């Protein structure tokens, strides 16, 4: 019982749209820029990177708050984990507010692995920065470090209920790039370049 309120608290906490909250106090509606969606990123697109950052840290606290109570009450071996951490990523991606679109869920995503291992949500996000330095392709350093994730859970000997979690949000995180594949692979893909350090 306990297990099945945990699971509708990560639908519904993931659901919440914080980027849409804080765009709007900006005079900004986020369906109407960008990719259309209610994310960090897209918050970063409209509003700078401050405002990214912070919605960032609130999508991420998504995906961290209910894993880490399911890590506490059931386990890192409990199921309850595997559909709170899968929960919040769907909340986010399709939430019950109708009418929103998540975005890809990157930072509600690393909040669920930061719950699970701090030490494998930290090494991801050393692989995201490696490869960002290195080819200035957001999209290609966040598809490299979701894999990346999973190869490390299954490496550090996390059982079979923690790789599902990690194969199914992947699949979803890579399926939301599926655009981003098609520019990188036919030369497309816009690269992190010096004005888009500067000017914004
Ligand atoms: C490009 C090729 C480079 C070669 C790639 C080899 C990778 C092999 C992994 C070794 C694991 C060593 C131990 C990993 C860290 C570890 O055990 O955890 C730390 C703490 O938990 C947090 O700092
Ligand atoms: C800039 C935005 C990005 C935000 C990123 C940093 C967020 C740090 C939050 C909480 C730390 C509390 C420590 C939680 C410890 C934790 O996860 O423990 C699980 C067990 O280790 C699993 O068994
Ligand atoms: C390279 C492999 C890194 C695996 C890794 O980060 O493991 C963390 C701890 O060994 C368990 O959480
Ligand atoms: C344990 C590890 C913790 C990890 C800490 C990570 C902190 C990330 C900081 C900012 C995110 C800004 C929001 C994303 C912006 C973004 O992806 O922008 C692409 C667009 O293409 C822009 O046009
Ligand atoms: C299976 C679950 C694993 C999931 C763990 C993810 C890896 C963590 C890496 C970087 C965090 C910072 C990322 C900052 C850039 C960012 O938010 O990018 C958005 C999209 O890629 C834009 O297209
Ligand atoms: C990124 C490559 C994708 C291919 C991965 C190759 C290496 C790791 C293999 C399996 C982990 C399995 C974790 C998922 C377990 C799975 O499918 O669940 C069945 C249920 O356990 C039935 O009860
Ligand atoms: C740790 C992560 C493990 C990952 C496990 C397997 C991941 C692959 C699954 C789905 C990708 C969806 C791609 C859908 C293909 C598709 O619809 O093609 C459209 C074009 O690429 C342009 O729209
Ligand atoms: C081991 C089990 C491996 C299961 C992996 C992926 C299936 C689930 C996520 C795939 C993403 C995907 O194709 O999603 C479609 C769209 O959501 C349609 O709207």
């Amino acid at each position: 019982g306990s297990a099945l309120f945990l699971v509708i608290f990560a639908y519904l906490l993931g659901s919440i749209t914080f980027g849409e909250v804080i765009a709007k106090l900006k005079g900004v509606d986020l369906r109407n820029v960008g990719s259309g969606n209610v994310g960090a990123t897209n918050v970063t697109r409209a509003l700078g990177k401050k405002y990214g950052v912070l919605v960032f840290f609130l999508d991420f606290l998504k995906g961290f708050i209910p894993a880490l109570i399911a890590v506490k009450s059931f386990g890192i071996d409990s199921w309850v984990l595997t559909f709170t951490g899968l929960a919040s990523v769907l909340g986010h991606m399709y939430p019950v507010f109708f009418g929103f679109k998540g975005g890809k869920g990157v930072a509600t995503a690393l909040g669920v692995v930061f719950a699970v291992s701090p030490s494998v949500a930290l090494f991801s996000f050393l692989v995201w920065l490696g490869i960002f330095l290195w080819k200035r392709y957001v999209s290609l350093a966040s598809i490299t470090a979701t894999i990346s994730a999973f190869l490390f859970l299954f490496v550090a000997g996390y059982p079979v209920n923690v790789l599902f979690m990690a194969i199914v949000i992947g699949a979803l995180i890579i399926y939301r790039h599926r655009e981003n594949i098609n520019r990188l692979l036919t030369g497309r893909e816009h690269r992190f370049g010096t004005l888009e350090v500067l000017f914004q």
